């Protein structure tokens, strides 16, 4: 699998969109107003951070859904390395919904767009592992594209926690079995989608399980896996009609064989 090489000379840097530990992301304007996002790899990158970038290119070149971030081109004839995507002028869904009320048809539409992305990824057996409104990108006319910024962003540092032997994980979105056992399946992504839908219908005004703190979020994960009534669920949003709340509670059932598939979730949301 291959991609096209984009003439770097025609890019014109405008703003910085973000920073990882091992690259930048720039909003540029192409000369031949046309703007692209450029994920770069810093010229001074160790073997591991450069090979992971090449692996990132190989995996991104295969992603071909209009709700997943999509690779337009690369710069790899010489350093710095680059990947290109269409600019989304409304930022991440957390930032966009927090700015607002918006039509319920638009919210439900954005949730269906996420579900279509997630069903694509599930069809590739690509478990995304960090779905959240912070990880969605929003463009013209309320369109969505699932992305993956990594845990680097300072703005969302409070959405993440590190278990004593485990790496940092966004525990508030995760299902018990991605916490207690480390098994990230598409079911765990479906539990993620439940929390993400909840953020969409609350306008992300507050962090889920806002009443709790982290060690109580972990003890509550134990209350899910214990399945003895002491688990506490995300409350039903007022904007959210009862049936999509029943889709959400279906995402959060203790056993994965009873959670919905992304294909069925997409079908159900469209009514
Ligand atoms: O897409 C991926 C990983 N990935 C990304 O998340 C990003 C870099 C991190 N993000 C950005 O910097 C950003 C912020 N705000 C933006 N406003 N407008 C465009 C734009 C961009 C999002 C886009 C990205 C990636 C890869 C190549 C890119 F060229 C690129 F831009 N993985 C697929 C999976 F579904 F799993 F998410």
């Amino acid at each position: 699998v291959a991609v096209e090489e984009f003439p770097r000379k025609l890019l014109t840097f405008k703003e910085k969109l973000g920073e990882g530990q091992f690259g930048e992301v720039h909003l540029c304007e192409v000369e031949g107003p046309v703007l692209v996002a450029v994920k770069m790899l810093r010229a001074d990158a160790n073997k591991n951070a450069r090979n992971d970038f090449l692996k990132e290119i190989k995996i991104m070149s295969r992603l071909k859904d209009p709700n997943i971030i999509h690779l337009l081109a690369v710069c790899i004839t010489d350093d710095p390395l680059c990947m290109i995507t269409e600019y989304m002028e409304n930022g991440d869904l957390n930032q966009f919904l927090s700015r607002h009320t918006v039509s319920y048809t638009n919210l439900k539409f954005m949730a269906t767009q996420i579900a279509s992305g997630m069903k694509y990824l599930s069809s590739l057996n690509f478990v995304h592992r960090d779905l959240a409104t912070r990880n969605c990108l929003v463009g013209k006319n309320y369109t969505i594209k699932i992305a993956d910024f990594g845990m680097s962003r300072n703005l969302y540092s409070g959405d993440y926690y590190r278990i004593q032997g485990r790496a940092v994980l966004p525990i508030r979105w995760m299902s018990w079995e991605s916490i207690l056992l480390g098994k990230f399946t598409t079911a765990s992504d479906v539990w993620a989608f439940g929390v993400t839908l909840w953020e969409t219908f609350t306008f992300c005004q507050e962090q889920p399980y806002s009443q709790l703190s982290d060690e109580q979020v972990i003890e509550n994960t134990g209350e899910f896996f214990r399945d003895q009534g002491r688990q506490t669920y995300l409350p039903q949003p007022a904007i959210c009609p009862d049936s999509v709340y029943k889709l959400m509670l279906s995402c959060w059932r203790r056993d994965t064989k009873n959670r919905p598939s992304f294909q069925e979730i997409h079908l159900l949301l469209l009514q």
